[PDB]
């Protein structure tokens, strides 16, 4: 084996020995900020909190209360034909990272739309602290201090705070993010599939043109490539492996992978460390709020770039 | 290549931690943090910091010589004797280069100061390391309040694996190395030098590997290295000298960014998990230090990929 093959061999037995990025931790009560600092934060370490918070939203935000209360507001929404924004997608014999159609409608027919399984899927994911911007109001039925046993090692306030409601057919392919996010579930539940991030070597990705989805003039969806002004096509980089099916014949490296799943439910909070990869699942017009905070960077960043360097093409 | 791949993945994550500075500073505070602000500021970081004038212990003041000598009852101690000053350190013998241990031996305190007061003698040091405070001189606890180190130690949430005391001689110098230990480092008496290096650097760290071998002494009193066996036993080694390096030699050292902190006393510094150290000292400084065991993380699991990418 090469010498590079060498060192990412240590790096995995001595991973899997430590127990390293092994489990989701589960708490049956919030935990200090110092024992959140300690055993998850500064371990870059996920953890479930179970029944955490009381919050009003929690058993209050419904589809019908909150047609009742914003009905009329217009927001931000991602439409699919196959329920994969921001996913991998074919036409014409090429393989396509795909931007969702993004309009704006008034949540009384969003909600109509969810409730519609012949129709495309809808979900309203478009994160940049989209419930500050589009849903103010909502805020009165959360308490962001009740965050502050993991806010006090961000030493931040969040960058954003994004609200989620979204169709089952909705599915968020795996990627990882620059963020700590601190993901509460309103309604309903969410499916966590996780692999840590000194797992890369494991996950197969690749570099795809970029597209967006439109429809035609008779309602067909297509995709269309994403270009410069130049013309050039507009490359993603994206992992390649389908989580819930994975394909071992063409990413054999992914069996070396050890992906966690987890449920959050409704009052649970997951906390999802920086860089992480995830892959979300929902049950339908399940509703959630997240918290974004910037991360600090430290040697474990840099080592995650020599990795990418280590498994480049 | 016109560079192998392991040589290019060392120049990535070296030019990552350039942009970003990690460890280029140690940090510098006039007052002692909260456990929290410690463990998200330091602990979190692998941060080294520094904390001036932290500790108000009588220890600070009343530890002389004369006063360990009464306290002790002029017990025995093992003291550690070098011809060079460099206990754990490399010396030449015969053409050959050999990383040697010093020569251990025990005398009543009253001669080890005696000996200390000797420019002309050999180099005499007080290090057992181990658990020597705890265990060999457990009287002197009673000086210090072990508790003032909480902010710190709430993080590590064990107890000391070992407490060190350390009284030595301006010539003794310890060389380079790394411990797997988070040590929190508190000088009594005068002050200590150190050169830090972070972990991340290790690719500009030039080591080899020593035959090893003790110090002994001759008919006559004078040193020779005798090398060790255990049928030919040999140690890895940091090869460079931090005070006046041979860059001819070793041009990748160029690339490392020593720190250098002075510690007085009452002073506290916070020496993270595997950083580099090279320590001197004052005259008669006499330090007390702390380690705890490391609690594996990520962070550690990429180091030893990375003593394996530069295994030399
Ligand atoms: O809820 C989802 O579908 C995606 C959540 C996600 O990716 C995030 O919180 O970063
Ligand atoms: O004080 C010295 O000479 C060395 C201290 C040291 O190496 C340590 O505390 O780990
Ligand atoms: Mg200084
Ligand atoms: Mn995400
Ligand atoms: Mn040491």
């Amino acid at each position: 084996m090469s010498e590079v093959e060498r060192a990412l061999d240590v790096l995995l037995q001595e991973a899997e020995e430590l127990c390293i990025g092994s489990s989701v931790v589960e708490l049956d009560r919030i935990p200090t900020a110092l024992e959140f600092c300690r055993e998850f934060y500064s371990k870059n370490q996920p953890v479930v909190i179970r029944k955490a918070l009381n919050w009003p939203a929690i058993g209050k935000w419904t589809p019908k209360y909150l047609i009742e209360a914003l009905g009329d507001r217009s927001v931000d929404v991602a439409i699919t034909p196959n329920g994969y924004a921001d996913g991998l997608a074919t036409q014409n014999g090429q393989e396509y990272f795909v931007l969702p159609l993004e309009t704006k409608m008034k949540l009384s027919e969003v909600v109509r739309r969810l409730d519609d399984p012949t129709g495309a899927v809808h979900y309203i994911q478009k994160q940049n602290s989209n419930l500050s911007v589009d849903l103010p109001e909502l805020a009165a039925d959360l308490r962001v201090s009740d965050l502050d046993f993991a806010q006090q090692s961000f030493n931040k306030p969040p960058d954003a705070v994004n609200f989620w409601l979204g169709d089952e057919r909705a599915v968020t392919s795996m990627h990882k993010d620059p963020y700590e996010n601190v993901y509460c579930v309103i309604s309903g539940h969410k499916d966590f599939v996780l692999i840590p991030p000194h797992q890369l070597s494991c996950v197969p990705r690749g570099i795809y043109p970029t597209g967006v989805y439109k429809t035609s003039d008779s309602g067909q969806f297509y995709i269309e490539p994403l270009r410069d002004e130049e013309g050039s096509d507009q490359f993603t980089e994206w992992v390649s492996v389908d989580p819930l099916s994975p394909d071992l014949a063409k990413y054999p490296e992914y069996a070396r992978a050890k992906p966690l799943k987890v449920r959050v439910h409704a009052g649970d909070i997951l906390y999802l460390p920086n860089y992480w990869f995830h892959h979300v699942s929902q049950s339908h017009k399940c509703i959630a709020v997240n918290f974004w905070y910037d991360l600090d960077y430290d040697s474990r960043y840099c080592y995650y770039r020599m990795l990418e360097q280590m498994t480049s093409a």
